[PDB]
């Protein structure tokens, strides 16, 4: 009864899950949190916030490793999956982790230094604690590697691309990939003659155009800062505006980077919260800046969905996913009503249904494009990649 | 036989034209150039590049004022029209210039300091040299003042909007307005139940969604730096990318501002020229970076056209205009082929025709959206506003 241990070893946390290989069901989940800090803890299933004060990335996983052993799981771990933030141009698919892969992840790390050096910290720990276990790296950029240069180039001087690697990469690749594969079933589409837009709407948020099974445009950039407005991120912002602000307030690029990344977005406009549930209720209670944040948020989503549609030969489906996309009856409806130009017709009884109803269509019959909600499952996508790679000879 | 003197008094030049009131035809045109410099000259109709070494904004216009008098035109100048770069939120239409208007243009000047202080330099000169002549200010931002907050807000903290006025303004307002008014005739549309996208494609470039006669979205930002890739401007650029470059090369926000504004775009990608004719031929001659610049250029136009379409209830027309939009058979075709998702069908015999054929439809009958080329005429739009305002009592 083999299992897969999935790890996302972020800048300040290690989220993990243990999935059964035969059914891909979660048997255990958890989050080590407050990493590299004095107050570090490990909450499995939100059941016993066990203190692990002053603990590194390997300590957290050595904690977790014991918890699997306390449950006799350690000896069924046949595979380990690692979520990697950034694969630059080197990674176009998931790979069995070897010394070469480590070097290569290390080479692309300058593109996402905070997050990639935490991913490597996690691989290092896992390799120690599970030496006879095959391990697999799954990159959030890799699905977007099929973008053409016209879709990934910035209008900067060519020098910045060829010597410094400045180009669009895009993220949420594992979600976009997973969700698009699931849409071909739900919508009864032929992958190889199909056109989808996937709106991954969580705390971080991005659109992806998937033409014939392949990503052909996505909204995030070299960094997660491009495209949609999100929880705390501004989304697309006029560089001339940012330069004008600099002069006016004395702020530096670094300062404004923090603002754009940590204090902007739903949080920034509303002045209340990055949380959409909080803001939905605030609007309901007559809050005006909450209403503006959401309307702005919706408008930028509508605008990118339509804009990413231009990279398709035909639009068969729009799929919503993520915490916001799976759960917000309002935002889904607002966005879809903002896309009447594309011929969309919402079915509000279908749109009203909670996420418990799973993969589900939410558009009427007259609708020229199918709209659906498809809960993402990144941990399952990582495990399926791991399972496949478990049959390989290295 | 009254005439209107139209002036665009830019950062380094004064373009002018003299239009007949009864027919709106150009009787005289010219460009004072190399302003605030040692080598300053005045080329009327490209006929006698008259040297005017070391001359201010009033000297240039005093030169021009004499040339009108040498042609007995000075005494038929019934109206003067001034092109203003930026009207902030104060100007929503064209106005008879008074002391109040001057103060107000001066108040909004921090939003576009280079260009607005040159506009005021031009008003100052014209007011002196033509004291009994009614004068009119026409702002490139004013047409976009009908944008809703959701369409003009950035995802920055609310503070930056309410105290510093950081919002989208958009430009090419006079062109977008002019061209959209002309499209209602060409396409036999009712202005009040209509949806247009106008692609103003020149050296500077922007899209505008015009719903029921009103601008509801546009691609430029607080500054001309947002949206489309253009001649020397990058267009939309990931702020995270720009911050990453800063760290890597030691460059400042100011440095990167210059790069983004003056060295990027068609120029930047190709390494050859900001000129599209040069690049069309370069591609034809097998040049790869010329081909990439154009493809990138086209792709970002297609993406914004479709994205601005989301702000319409229905898409009746896409209109091309500007030096590139009026004259590039290739780019028009490429862009339209990149929008097959919207149901466009090009008529290539119609698309092949040069600009001499004027306002013209370039789409087939099956096409679900009419596509057209409509030569812009900003000087005529300014004069028509002036003519109307000549009937007012101040
Ligand atoms: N610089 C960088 N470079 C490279 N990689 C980087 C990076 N920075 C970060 N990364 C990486 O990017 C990856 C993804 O990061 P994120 O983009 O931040 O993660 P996410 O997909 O938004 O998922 P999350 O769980 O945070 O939000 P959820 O969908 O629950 O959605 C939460 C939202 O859903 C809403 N919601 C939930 N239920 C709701 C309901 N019933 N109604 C309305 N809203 C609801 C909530 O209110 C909330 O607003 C991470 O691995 C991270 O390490
Ligand atoms: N920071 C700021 N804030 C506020 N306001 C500001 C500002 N900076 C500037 N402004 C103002 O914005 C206004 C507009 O500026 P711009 O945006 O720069 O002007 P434009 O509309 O591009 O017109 P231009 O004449 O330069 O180019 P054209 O259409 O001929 O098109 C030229 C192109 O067409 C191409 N072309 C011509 N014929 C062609 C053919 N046959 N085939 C292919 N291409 C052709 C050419 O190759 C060339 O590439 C100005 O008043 C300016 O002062």
């Amino acid at each position: 009864f083999p299992v897969v241990l999935v790890i996302n070893c972020g800048s300040s946390s290690i989220k993990f899950s243990v999935l059964d290989v035969a059914t891909c069901d979660v048997l255990m989940a958890g989050i080590a949190d407050g990493m590299n800090t004095e107050n570090a803890f490990l909450s499995i299933n939100g059941d016993k916030p066990i203190n692990l004060a002053h603990s590194n990335y390997e300590d957290a996983l050595k904690a977790i490793a014991f918890e699997l052993e306390k449950r006799d799981l350690t000896d069924s771990v046949a595979l380990i999956g690692h979520r990697i933030a950034h694969g630059g141009e080197l990674f176009t698919q998931s790979v069995i982790i070897t010394d070469e892969i480590i070097d290569n992840i290390r080479r692309v790390s300058p593109l996402a230094p905070l997050h990639n050096y935490a991913n490597l910290s996690g691989i290092d720990a896992a390799r120690h604690l599970f030496p006879a276990v095959r391990q697999v790296a799954v990159f959030d950029t890799s699905f977007h590697q099929t973008l053409a240069p016209e879709a990934y180039l910035y209008g900067l001087p060519w020098e910045y691309f060829s010597s410094l690697g400045v180009r669009r990469y895009g993220f949420h690749g594992t979600s976009h990939r997973y969700v698009s594969r699931r849409a071909y079933e739900l919508l009864d589409l032929d992958e190889k003659d199909s056109g989808l837009i996937v709106a991954h709407l969580g705390n971080g948020a991005s659109i992806c155009a998937v033409r014939n099974g392949q990503s052909v445009d996505t909204s995030m950039g070299m960094t997660p800062l491009e495209g949609l407005m999100m929880g705390t991120r501004s989304g697309d912002v006029d560089f001339g505006a940012m330069a004008w602000i600099a002069k006016e307030t004395g702020q530096t690029l670094s300062d404004l980077e923090r603002v754009v990344n940590k204090e902007s977005g739903l949080l920034g406009i509303s002045g209340l919260s990055s949380d959409l549930r909080v803001l939905e209720k605030a609007w309901h209670e007559g809050h005006e800046r909450a209403r503006l944040a959401i309307k702005t948020f919706v408008h930028r989503i509508a605008r990118h969905i339509a804009g990413h549609a231009a990279s398709l030969h035909r639009l068969d489906g729009i799929i919503f996913t993520g915490g916001i996309g799976e759960n917000s009856v309002l935002i889904r409806q607002l966005v879809i009503e903002h896309l009447g130009v594309l011929g969309l017709t919402l079915d509000v009884e279908m749109n009203k249904q909670p996420n418990s109803h799973g993969e589900r269509i939410i558009s009427a019959n007259p609708s020229q494009v199918i709209c659906a909600v498809i809960p993402t499952n990144e941990e399952k996508m990582i495990a399926l990649d791991a399972i496949h790679l478990g049959n390989v000879k290295a």
